[PDB]
Formats: structure tokens, sequence, C-alpha cells
């Protein structure tokens, strides 16, 4: 009865990124310093995790979203969100 | 029909700190390397998830709350816990 | 009506840990750079959190499994799955 986030930051600023679902769908929010604004994630999904790393400066985001037993990874890396190789099985 | 959590960790030793959502309310479990301890946070919310970054040797905490649409932030930097910037929209 | 995911990772390849809670179990799967693979930790529980950390170059992970209000916390620290010291109260 009430959406679920997921959360991570990199650097020292830092940068945070919230992820909500809601309603079956997740939408993102973007801190990089000054102030929240909405970022450009906006995908399917009932339940979100996410992770990150760095490589030297260099963010690498992994938005992990399910809908029902599927699970379908999300993947940023500094131009563009892409769909990654993420299976459960096989 | 279960509680759920969310966790975060920094340094070595480590310093760990588990959020619990239960029964609309989220409280706090810590380890500081020898034993776990009841920590300071305690807040509405049927949802947590957590982040925390280092700047130096100091420790930065973000917990996002969430009871229905509302998703409210708490913030960790040192000294107390405050309430964040965070919304979801504007 | 959908599973519940718990994703933490490491390095810069890098290696990446997703949990997945299902009809009251937990598994894992893994990328270590070229391919998702099942990892081999397998427990009850209907929600699910990670955290991890390196010393060094040896990773430390904690997964949180919960079932109803009891939370049982699985430590990976190289060399095999174990039982965490975590309780929710004393
Ligand atoms: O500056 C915001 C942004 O570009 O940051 C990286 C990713 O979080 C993107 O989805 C997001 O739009
Ligand atoms: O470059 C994207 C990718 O290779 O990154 C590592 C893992 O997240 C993979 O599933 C994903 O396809
Ligand atoms: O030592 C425990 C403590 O001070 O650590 C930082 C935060 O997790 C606080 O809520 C918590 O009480
Ligand atoms: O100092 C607190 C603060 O500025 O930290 C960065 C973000 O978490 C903000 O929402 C928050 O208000
Ligand atoms: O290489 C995979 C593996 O050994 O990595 C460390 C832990 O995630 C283990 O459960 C897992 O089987
Ligand atoms: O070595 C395992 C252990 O001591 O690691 C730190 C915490 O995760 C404890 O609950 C856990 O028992």
């Amino acid at each position: 009865s009430s959406v679920q986030t997921a959360a991570t930051s990199w650097g020292t600023v830092p940068s945070i990124r919230v992820y909500t679902a809601n309603n079956g769908k997740i939408t993102e929010r973007c801190w990089n310093g000054k102030g929240w604004y909405t970022g450009a994630f906006n995908e399917p999904g009932d339940n979100v995790s996410v992770t990150s790393w760095l490589v030297g400066s260099a963010i690498h985001i992994r938005v992990y979203a399910s809908t029902g037993t599927t699970t379908t990874e999300w993947c940023w890396d500094g131009n563009g969100w892409t769909k990654g190789a993420y299976t459960a099985t096989n």
C-alpha cells in the first residue's frame, strides 16, 4: 500500500539517485549537490533495487526492475540507459 | 506479511546500519565492530531504503522512508538526524 | 505479487551480486565480468537486503533475510556463508 524505493550515491558532493516503484512504474529523482530533479529513467516495474560503482571518475549504475518473476537490468554508463544482460536463470 | 529491511556499511571494521520497516515504523540496528545495538533512528514508514558515503572519514547517511506515495528523506551527518530536501515532484 | 531484489557490487570489473526473494526463498545471481551465473546463496526469506565492503582486495558481504519479524544475517568473507550475529533486539 506504499511506494517502494532504492537509493545509490557516489562521490563526495555527492550525487544521489533515488528510484521509486509506484503502481507498476519506476521513476528516478536525482541530486547533484543543489536541488532534486527528475531523471531520465522511466521503466515498468513493481520492485526496484540499484547498485553503482566508479571506474576512476566515471559512474556506472545498474537498476534491477522486477514485474512478477521477471527482473530486467537497466544500465547507465555515462551516456544513456541500456538493457543489461541479467537473467534469473540460464 | 514480513518486515522489510535496508542496509548500508562503511569503513573496514566496518560500521553497518540495518533499517527495518515494521508495522509502519522504521527502526535502526547498528554494528561498530563489537555487538549489535539500537540506533537513534525511529521514524514512520512502511518502506525504507538507504545510501551512505564518506567525505574523508566522515559518514553521511540518507534514509528514504515512504508511507503511501510520500517519501521523506532523513539525513545523518555526524551529529543528529535532520529532514532532507528530497521531494518526489517539483 | 512480484519478486523482490537487492543488489551489491564491488571493484571496477565489477563484481555484482543480485539477491531475489521469491515465494519465501532467496537466491543469488552473480556477475564477475563475463556472464551471469547462479551463486551458492540459497536461504529462506520473504525479504532481502544486502551490503558489502572491501578490506584491501577482500570482499565481505552481509545479506539480511527476513521472514515475519525475524531477520537472519548471512555473511560472506571469501570462503563460505556463515550465520551472522545480527539480532533485532537485545
Ligand atoms: O543528471 C541526471 C542523470 O543524467 O544522471 C545519470 C542518470 O541517473 C540519469 O538517468 C539521469 O538523468
Ligand atoms: O555493459 C553492461 C553490462 O555488461 O555491465 C555488466 C553487467 O551489469 C551486465 O549484465 C551488463 O550487460
Ligand atoms: O552509533 C550509532 C549511531 O550514532 O550511528 C550513526 C547513526 O546510525 C545513528 O542513528 C546511530 O545512533
Ligand atoms: O545536507 C542535507 C542534504 O542537503 O544532503 C544532500 C541531499 O540528501 C539533500 O536532500 C539534503 O537536504
Ligand atoms: O563466484 C560466486 C560466489 O562465490 O561469489 C561470492 C558469493 O557471492 C558466493 O555466494 C558466490 O557463489
Ligand atoms: O564475522 C561476522 C560478523 O562479525 O561480521 C560483522 C557483523 O556482520 C556481525 O553480525 C557478523 O557476525
